[PDB]
């Protein structure tokens, strides 16, 4: 049995910037008071573990990344109540602490006890739980889920329904309750609106789904790759625009199609640009635009604040706004009583050894989601 | 008498930016279909209009400026239905034509007859109704309230009470309204919440006078002006700071003031660095800042998208976002029940012929509000 020892395993290893992951063997800690371990089962490759490959998303390296993904408790550590061995679970990247100023207003949901504003790679204690070849490697976000085994702190694991199908649910995890969320409880899409998506990853294609389920009348995608669109109209989407096709700048192009601005815009690709594009063709008086992609780290956007002054609102947030712990279980519970879709989203799922070729999968534009299977 | 007739009367011509106000006589021509010509009785001096005269707000010159006023209708033109001759009225820089998408909208008050997107400066129907010396002179927002006479299209005048003290109501025309509004209506203050109010004027304290209505209990007022504190503190602020006092950046001080950032900000003043710090200083993850403050033509301000992707919501709004028409008449009977008070923000009551000193008050440092009476 592994309970009480070290368990070497493998882990896909980030060295360096801008370099293949390397799969390799790792000791992975035994979990410490209020600290459980997981056996992981699925991980989806999220376009934000690719930021931390390129530099965009600025965390300690050497890293085991990932973080969208499911798997069964292995061991917990003393004081843990809320899951036991045995249990099926979804790591969060955003932690639920339950006693922060943050965790306790009934609106907020970016925990306080979270390692994504001022990354230190480390478990909630200072230390990590992962020694390759003789040095210590870090952790990423509490969760680090391209490994076998993982350690994750209380606050940062839900307990999920035992009958779920972990090679689903996992996009729970991060990509799908993200976009869903970013519609129906940051943007509050209204019954009858007109609603702009830009970039249609994993995210995005969540976004429309929410917003078909919020009742939007019109869901215009927008992408620059248009092998997207099929994609796009399956779950939702209305109609698809590819900016490259015009000679004149999209928010022109989509305030003329909505007739003076549409009523709610997402952008979730994460470039500068294409953020104040998103506020520019919503409706002015009264439009709301929402940010959900991640910019590169330390980086400025200009724009006018007159776009603000007639009345626009422009918004962000972290894991659709969903309090992780609260929701996670919830909408696990959803999808087991069939009111959304997951199979949409997942276009290749390979063995967790070809970490790599899911990376270039992404990187290609071949796929929305890839699961990687333990 | 003067019904069909052109009136000649004296107003307040600014020729050139950067220039006095010249007292001049000019021509009023007659109400045509849906106009109606107004006799003033009290304007009051908004910084707005001192944006016009350094530039920072474009509009054609040579222009009659002035928009926060109270007067009497002296004639109507073919068509009025919603006023008649002898009513005490309020225009309105604002209209609510009642028929666009904005105005049919539940929430959008920037109706799209407004002349404040791109001002032409004349009436709805692209002509003037002043002649100064032979020359043209253009409208202001459809109000040109510095004249003794003006005429308004009637989506952008409001029948009041005919016992309102016109020399107090002409506060509800902008000031009073925009910043209780932007309190109450768009930021939607909650009780128990912490509010910081960037800027001491007019508007500002209007904000403060919102915020404690809403429930507020703490409202820490911001300026760099410290004579202004009494006025703020007499109408609801809790604590002010100057930042000059501070060797820190004052988005650290009242992060540090409000154990980790205030829930509702607001910039009263119109800079685009204040516009800045105003966002950063409330709660990342759930706080609201409210732009009021009108910006400098043509300039873009600089910022980091972390601050809106951790949560933040940021907004800006015209008139407090109330709808023009259907609001003033309703705030004056609120104001005839005593349920707020006006006296506060006035501080000096002049001639209608002391405009430049009336002018020269606000830009000393020495007025909130100056009145000045015909
Ligand atoms: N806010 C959060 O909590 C959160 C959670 C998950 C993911 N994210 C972020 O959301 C973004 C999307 O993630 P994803 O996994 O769906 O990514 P993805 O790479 O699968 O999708 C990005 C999409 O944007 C498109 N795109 C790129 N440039 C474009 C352009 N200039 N114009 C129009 N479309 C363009 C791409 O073709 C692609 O379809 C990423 O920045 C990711 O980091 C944020
Ligand atoms: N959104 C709208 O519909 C609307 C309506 C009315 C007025 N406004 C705008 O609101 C702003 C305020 O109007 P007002 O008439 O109350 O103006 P005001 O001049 O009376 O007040 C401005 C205040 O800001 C202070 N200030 C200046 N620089 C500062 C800084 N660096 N830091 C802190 N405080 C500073 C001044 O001391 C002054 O007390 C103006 O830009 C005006 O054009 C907007
Ligand atoms: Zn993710
Ligand atoms: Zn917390
Ligand atoms: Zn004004
Ligand atoms: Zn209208």
């Amino acid at each position: 049995s592994t309970a009480g020892k070290v368990i070497k395993c493998k882990a896909a290893v980030l060295w360096e910037e801008k370099k293949p992951f390397s799969i390799e063997e790792v000791e992975v800690a035994p979990p410490k008071a209020h600290e459980v371990r997981i056996k992981m089962v699925a991980t989806g490759i999220c376009r934000s573990d690719d930021h931390v490959v390129s530099g965009t998303l600025v965390t300690p390296l050497p890293v085991i990344a990932g973080h969208e993904a499911a798997g069964i408790v292995e061991s917990i550590g003393e004081g843990v109540t809320t899951v036991r061995p045995g249990d099926k679970v979804i790591p969060l990247f955003t932690p639920q602490c339950g006693k922060c100023r943050v965790c306790k207003h009934p609106e907020g949901n970016f925990c306080l006890k979270n390692d994504l504003s001022m990354p230190r790679g480390t478990m909630q204690d200072g230390t990590s739980r992962f020694t390759c070849r003789g040095k210590p490697i870090h952790h990423f976000l509490g969760t680090s889920t391209f490994s076998q085994y993982t350690v994750v702190d209380e606050i940062s694991v839900a307990k999920i329904d035992a009958a779920s199908p972990l090679e689903k649910v996992c996009l729970i995890g991060c990509g799908f309750s993200t976009g869903y969320g970013s519609a129906v409880k940051v943007a509050k899409v209204t019954q009858g609106s007109t609603c702009a998506v830009f970039g249609l990853g994993g995210v995005g294609l969540s976004v429309i789904m929410g917003c078909k389920a919020a009742g939007a009348a019109r869901i215009i995608g927008v992408d620059i790759n248009k092998d997207k669109f099929a994609k796009a109209k399956e779950v939702g989407a209305t109609e698809c625009v590819n900016p490259q096709d015009y000679k004149k700048p999209i928010q022109e192009v989509l305030t003329e199609m909505s007739n003076g601005g549409v009523d709610f815009s997402f952008e979730v690709i994460g470039r500068l640009d294409t953020m104040v594009t998103a506020l520019s063709c919503c409706q002015e008086a009264y439009g709301v635009s929402v940010i959900v992609g991640v910019p590169p780290d330390s980086q400025n956007l200009s724009m006018n604040p007159m776009l603000l002054l007639s009345g626009r609102t422009w918004k962000g947030a972290i894991f659709g706004g969903f309090k992780s712990k609260d929701s996670v279980p919830k909408l696990v519970a959803d999808f087991m009583a069939k009111k959304f879709a997951l199979d949409p989203l997942i276009t290749h799922v390979l063995p967790f050894e070809k970490i790599n070729e899911g990376f270039d999968l992404l990187r290609s534009g071949e796929s929305i989601r890839t699961i990687l299977t333990f």
